[PDB]
């Protein structure tokens, strides 16, 4: 048919999408700011569509329930037709690519370790060979599934520990994992994507550090329901924006320029 | 129809595809070794097809002639139906994605600078602000087009210089650019992908260095003619291989383990 306003699902995750301080004062897309807010505006412009930003109702990225086979989070909003496109730090994975379309990656990341400054941990091997320091991941995301499915010795060891640790080492939101690192006096480390890790390291109170090399290499993609007319134009828009340096300029805007911890 | 033997186009580029020393002794796919030789075997296995490796006749990655609009290189072999799939370090670009399908990236890279050890150059800005040291790129590839199309000040400055430099700063093969760095006594720097740069840095005679940060961020994809039945299965195979750690194991095999310059 004729073009219609596109419903964009996204997720509150710094610095991708954040509530503006005065959001009560504001309406519509103007309530929100961040990398993916800016990316949404660029994509919509290059694909020539009108759009409405919506925050995913359940606050989740997307996992499938092993019993019901029902998808939750932003993936679920696409699968069940509640949203036309997901523009968020949504990790490209085999399980997801089978049910939704992803653009080529607009940003790269790998799973990484966050510690409170001074924590005697430099790697995933270090974490796996000790018990004083608890560690965990976000629920309903690609990091948890990485550990759950890993056949690699150190990560399988980590997963075995994390799955039955008490109290639970899993958190509902990134902010919750960060708070736990900050408040646990060096006794909790948080496994999260390098992009988020790197952003938080440069924010007050400047008390966290990324340590060790990334555990994997992957990327975020713009996701559309399978067969959507938006898939192709969105993919070309990502490649165009990449080649024009726009994605690099947005990364600088929302990471380096937001840095509060000095140089 | 019924499954047929797949014609794979590729390119002699270390460590992706290399002639085995005793290749005269050998036949078929056994003539060749390297990352993309191993990747081809994995993909073919996961997609359940038989295949024949073929080296691109003109030794080029792929560019389109501005007059004739004819594609050369591996892209051209796909476009004109001479090959069914390209499994090589073929950079995902807007101009190419429009005429061929790319899988999700199997490896990431950015454009980078190679110098002879001791060359007084630490960045692209440095190169652009001096004339003693010549510098250039490979012909018929994504690095040259990056500079030619760049609206970014330092790279546009570099391109203006490179396009009319005499003698020519462009080379036909990576080996030729490397030889020029090695033989020019610090007076030639070579702009090439970080992956190739990093491999060469660890090979005898151990006389080159990668300097500065990457100029861009992108990746290599497996390419198929537009609409090919191989596209979807090949893409899922890349994601599966990624998540299984196979791509990381192959990177270690062909870079770290091949290192000849010590630790
Ligand atoms: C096995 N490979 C794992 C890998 C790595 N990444 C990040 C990445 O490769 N970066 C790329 S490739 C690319 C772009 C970017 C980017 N800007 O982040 C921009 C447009 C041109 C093509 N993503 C992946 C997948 C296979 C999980 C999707
Ligand atoms: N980007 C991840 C969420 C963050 C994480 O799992 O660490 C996903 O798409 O599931
Ligand atoms: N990977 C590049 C070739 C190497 C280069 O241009 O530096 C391409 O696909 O064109």
């Amino acid at each position: 048919g004729a073009n219609k306003t596109v419903v964009v699902t996204t997720i509150l995750e710094s610095p991708y999408v954040m509530m503006k301080k005065n959001h009560e004062m504001l309406e519509g897309n103007e309530r929100y700011e961040g990398y993916c807010v800016d990316l949404a505006a660029e994509i919509a412009k290059h694909c020539g569509f009108k759009y409405k930003l919506t925050i995913v109702g359940d606050g989740k990225y997307g996992a499938r329930d092993a019993d019901t086979k029902i998808w939750n989070g932003m993936v679920g909003e696409l699968v069940y037709g509640k949203a036309d496109i997901a523009i968020a730090p949504l990790t490209i994975t085999l399980v997801r690519e089978e049910v939704i379309d992803f653009s080529k990656p607009f940003m790269s990341l790998g799973i990484s370790i966050m510690i409170k400054k001074g924590t005697p941990i430099e790697s995933a091997e270090d974490l796996s060979k000790q018990t004083e320091i608890a560690y965990g991941t976000l629920d309903s995301g690609s990091t948890k599934e990485f550990f759950r499915r890993s056949k690699i010795a150190v990560f399988d060891k980590m997963w075995t520990y994390m799955r039955s640790a008490e109290p639970s080492v899993f958190v509902r939101t990134t902010a919750e994992g960060v708070a736990r690192v900050r408040k646990s006096k060096g006794k909790y480390a948080y496994l999260l994507e390098s992009t988020m890790n790197e952003y938080i390291e440069q924010r007050k109170p400047c008390d966290t550090m990324k340590v060790g090399g990334n555990l994997d290499s992957k990327g975020y993609g713009i996701a559309t329901p399978k067969g959507s007319s938006l898939g192709t134009p969105v993919n070309l828009a990502v490649l165009k924006l990449s080649e024009q340096g726009v994605l690099d300029k947005l990364k600088n805007k929302w990471w380096y320029d937001k840095g509060e911890c000095g140089a």
